[PDB]
Parts: structure tokens; C-alpha cells; sequence
């Protein structure tokens, strides 16, 4: 028959949260009517296309690379974004920004290194790109960076930001920032994002979405450390690899208690990314470190959940 | 002979792959004599049938990671970090491991960042911080190691601290790529104790015979450190086989290079079952490879077989 579905059997802790490169802590459900869960990282059909703006590689998630020219007067530089491999990036291709762009609004605290070619010398520095910024423009294949240095980098030179957490400024409302719920403009003000991959919902009574959360570090002030994503980087990897045709419209899981040998709780995952389970109300799931999901079987929409407990 | 699921490796070209021994992506394929050097990493270490080996984990993002509690050193600008487990739990220093899993296997100084949050109201904090591998200071088979960084009052005891690697740093007034050492490991103990539990070393033994080494360039922070890091399995390699674990049916994989466009083989290599690859070839070389080409296992062979020479 078919290639048979499956997701990998791996605990949460073991994987990896697709839109920022950390490990995953938990699972979180909560009513998701009052924002828009349309993140463009952690996005792939459950037979293996990837949308959006994701990509393999759980390390190159909020990465950047490309060649630095310093904004005279200050201490931030404009970056012309490279591809993966070096290569020039293209803002044809039909994509909503270069692959693993972040999407979310935030300012994300990081470190910009450059090796001179000519010698094979070494600089390194703080740096912090915003993205809500009217600066952020990914899309047309630049960013800019705010730094504490002045004269220390070098035109032409290959240079590369790795991302460490996020920050928020101390003396406004707590927790404010970063909004992980809202998409950045990747071309700037006034204009519009392109190629996204669809903003998703629960649509049958009692569900909820399922969200795989980490926590961000933080690097200063009181920011807001969570994400959530709907599949784990491992899973696009997997779904990627494995390509298996949908059958139908869901694939139940159940994740399943190792020791117990009892299923914990069933769930939706749909054939375009996502999750839900049937719950009503904000939720931290309490699970056994060692629970893992197995798919069950391809259904209906209309199959009914077992409530989470 | 053996009616068993077949052994396979993922379909990914070395681009779209990651470094096992530290969280960048795969740039190319290298090989080279190495009989002047021990080849012994730790970590991207696990057998073709599953079984991870040395201090090897499977997250590519929390390889050379540190979390756990720090604690001032008075008069300087190091902090001690005892650390935890990748879960926040205690770290078992008897649990049969050379050091805690991700640990860097090499001796060089790793410039990255530390992190902290304080549990009670959520306020952060993130500095400059540096550990150095060979320091008498790294010892964290014994639970503990050191930072330097550029602060002396702003960490808290007793709150969660992370430290995200970056990158690494030489000294410009001494000998240009003399560090850092990757086929050095660290002294996971310290001086005047042991490493213990270490994945072999690993050496070509057939004639004709080299290693090939999955290659990156880590990011440098400072001055001119020699900055190549070779692994012997890409990460989503360990990751692939022990989600797998199909038996090895001997000991030695016969894998073919591929273009997909064109369907030729560029050259074919041995994926030993403890777990490195080999390949015909005498002299250093950078392997040129159409950029979506990729993996394929093809048969298991036995002990007597020569490989169609290498490019
Ligand atoms: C980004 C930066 O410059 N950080 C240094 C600065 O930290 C404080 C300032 O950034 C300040 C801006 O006027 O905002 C403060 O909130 C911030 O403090 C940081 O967040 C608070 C809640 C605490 O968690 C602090 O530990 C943390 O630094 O100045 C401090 C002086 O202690 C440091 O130099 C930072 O490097
Ligand atoms: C780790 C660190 O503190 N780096 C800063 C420091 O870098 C310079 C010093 O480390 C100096 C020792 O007295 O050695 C210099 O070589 C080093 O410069 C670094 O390497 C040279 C070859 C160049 O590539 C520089 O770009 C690079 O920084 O002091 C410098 C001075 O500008 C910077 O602050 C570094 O952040």
C-alpha cells in the first residue's frame, strides 16, 4: 500500500523548537481566537513540503550572513544578507524572506563575528537586530544590527550573527516584548508580506491548539521568554525525509507513558503542520519526561478527542 | 543472510547538514593522512545500528552548552558553574559518561555568551563569557568549570544560568592557528585524573585508506585561531541511526556519493559500523561536489573490499 505515516519517537526534551534554535521544555495549550498563530519557521505538510520561510537546519534558525558597511555616526551596521552557503541572496524567489528568517517582532540579542580574508584575523561583538524595526527588511536582502563597537568590523569581509536570546526594555510594562504572534514586516513599512504559510485555528468544538514551547533566554530586562511552535524542528526533518501520502484529513496520535504503558492523551495532528487536542482553557501539560507520540491512524476531521485530561 | 530492516542514511546533502562536535552547518567534505594525530572526538560518535558512544546527544543546538547555578570568584572577573543536566536536573558524575553529554571535545577557548534569569520576577541578564578547555579550571566530569567574562556584580547565585557557544579565540602575540587543538580532548577530571569511558580513537587500517572528515569553519571571536572542526558523522547521521537502529548486517556499509540530476556516482566511501567513514585516497584533499549531491548506503561488504579510488 502507501509508505506509512510517522512521527519520530522522541521525547519532547530530546527535540528541538523550529523557530528559535533551543531545545523544547513543554507542551501548552491555551484559546488562540485573540491573536494570529501564523508563525513561517516550524512549517511542513505532514507528507513533507516545508512553508513559509523554514528550512532543516535547527542551528541556522535567526542566523545571518552577509557583508557589514557601517552607518556612520553610530554604532549599528547595515548588513546585505548572503544565502546559507555564501552565495547571493535572491528576493524573487517566492519565499516571504530568506529561509529561517525570525518571525516574530522582537530584539534579539546576539553576537556578529568576521574573519578578515586577506589574513584569517578574528573580530567579535554584541550586536542586536530588531525586527519590528523600520530597518528590518530581510525581504530585500537587508538587516541592521546595533552594536558597542564603532570602527572594529570590515567592508567586504564575510560576517555572520548568531543568535543568544532576547531583550526587553526594563523601565515599560514587563513582558511586553518579545510578541511572538506577530509576523515582522519583511520588506518594511508599507508593504506587504508575501507567501506566507497560512494562519492556522482549531475548527471543531472542545479543541484547542497544541503548542510546543521552549523558553528563551534572556538577555536583558523583562522580556517575554516564550515560543511556542506547532511541529518540532524534528518533525518537519522527519516529514521532510519520509514523505509518506496523507490518507486522510488527521493522523491521531497518542502520547503514550513508557512506564505505565498508558496513553496519556490522544491528539489531532492535521495533514498541513498543526495540533489540537480537546481542552478548554490555558494549560501547561503535566507529562512523564520520558512520554513520547506514536501515530495511531489516519481520520476524519469529525473524530472526536478523548479530552486531554 | 539476514531477514532484518535495511540500513539507510538520511537524504540530505552536506550543506543542508550539521556539525556534530559543534552547532554550525556542514560546508564540505575533507580528507587527509592521520597518523601524526589522534583522532578520538567525543562527541558525533554512534554506531551504524544506534548506539551513541562517548558524550555524544542528539539535540544539534545544545552541543558545547553549559547550564546550571554560578557563583563569583572574589577579586576576578570568573565565574564557577556547577552545572546541571540538559533538563535542569543534578548532573550524575558516576553515570557511565566521559563528561556531561555535549561537552566540547577539544582544548581551546570557546567565546559565547551566559545568560541568567532570575526566577522570582523574571529580570535577565547576558555577558561576554569565555571557557577555556584546557584550563585546570575544566573539570566537568567533576560537575564543575570556569568562565571569564566582563562583569564582576552582575550574576545572582543560586538562578538558572545558560551559556550559548558562539565561537573561538587565539592570542594574535603568539603563534597564528595555534589553537584551538581539535584533535586534543580535554581533561574532563582536570590534571592528575583520568578520562574515562572515550569512544576509541579511530584510524583507516586499510591500505590505501583515509579518513573522511565532515567539515565546518567555526566563527572566530578573536585574534587567529585555527578554525576548521572535522567530524566523523554528521549529526543528522547519530540522529537518523538511533531512531533507526537497523542491525548491521557487517561491518563495514558500502556508500555511493550521488548526483541526482544525473544519476552518476561521484565516488563511494566505507561507513563502519562503529562509525566513521573511510575513503581511497593518499595526500589532503577537498572533495569537489555538485552541491546537491548526496548519501547512499548500497550494500553491507565485508572485511576484503577495495574501494574504487577516490577523485
Ligand atoms: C544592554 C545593556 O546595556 N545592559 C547593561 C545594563 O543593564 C541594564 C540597562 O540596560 C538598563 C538601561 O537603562 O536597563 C536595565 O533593565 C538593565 O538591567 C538588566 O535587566 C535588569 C532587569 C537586571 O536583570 C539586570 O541584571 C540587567 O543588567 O547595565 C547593567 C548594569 O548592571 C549591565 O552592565 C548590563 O550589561
Ligand atoms: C576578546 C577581546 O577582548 N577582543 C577585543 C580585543 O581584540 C584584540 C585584543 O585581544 C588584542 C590583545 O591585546 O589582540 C588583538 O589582536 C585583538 O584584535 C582582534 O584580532 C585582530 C587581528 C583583529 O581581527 C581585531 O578585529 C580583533 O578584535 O580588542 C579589540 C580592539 O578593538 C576588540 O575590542 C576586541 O573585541
Amino acid at each position: 500500500r502507501t509508505k506509512p505515516f510517522t512521527v519520530p519517537i522522541l521525547t519532547v526534551e530530546e527535540m528541538t523548537n523550529s523557530r528559535f534554535p533551543i531545545p523544547l521544555e513543554k507542551l501548552f495549550t491555551g484559546p488562540s481566537s485573540a491573536f494570529v498563530v501564523q508563525p513561517q519557521n516550524g512549517r511542513c505538510t505532514t507528507d513533507g513540503a516545508l512553508l513559509g520561510t523554514t528550512q532543516l537546519s535547527p542551528v541556522d534558525i535567526c542566523t545571518f550572513r552577509g557583508d557589514v558597511t557601517h552607518i556612520a555616526g553610530t554604532q549599528n551596521y547595515t548588513m546585505n544578507l548572503a544565502s546559507q552557503n555564501w552565495n547571493n541572496y535572491d528576493p524573487t524567489e517566492e519565499i516571504p524572506a530568506p529561509l529561517g528568517t525570525p518571525d516574530f517582532v522582537g530584539k534579539i540579542q546576539g553576537v556578529l563575528t568576521q574573519t578578515t580574508r586577506r589574513d584569517g584575523s578574528t573580530r567579535g561583538h554584541k550586536a542586536t537586530v530588531s525586527t519590528g524595526s523600520v530597518h528590518f527588511t530581510p525581504k530585500l536582502g537587508s538587516v541592521q544590527f546595533s552594536t558597542d563597537t564603532s570602527n572594529d568590523f570590515e567592508t567586504g569581509q564575510n560576517t555572520r550573527f548568531t543568535p543568544v536570546g532576547v531583550v526587553q526594555d526594563g523601565s515599560t510594562t514587563h513582558q511586553n516584548e518579545p510578541q511572538q504572534w506577530v509576523l515582522p514586516d519583511y520588506s518594511g513599512r508599507d508593504s506587504h508580506n508575501v507567501h506566507l504559510a497560512p494562519a492556522v485555528a482549531p475548527t471543531f468544538p472542545g479543541e484547542q491548539l497544541l503548542f510546543f514551547r521552549s523558553t528563551m533566554p534572556g538577555c536583558s530586562g523583562y522580556p517575554n521568554m516564550n515560543l511556542d511552535c506547532l511541529l518540532p524542528q524534528e518533525w518537519v526533518q522527519h516529514f521532510y525525509q519520509e514523505s509518506a501520502p496523507a490518507q486522510s484529513d488527521v493522523a491521531l496520535l497518542r502520547f503514550v507513558n513508557p512506564d505505565t504503558g498508558r496513553v496519556l492523551f490522544e491528539c489531532k495532528l492535521h495533514k498541513s503542520g498543526y495540533v489540537t487536542v480537546a481542552h478548554t482553557g490555558q494549560h501547561d501539560l503535566v507529562i512523564p519526561p520520558n512520554g513520547y507520540f506514536r501515530f495511531d491512524s489516519w481520520v476524519n476531521q469529525f473524530y472526536t478527542l478523548a479530552p486531554m485530561g
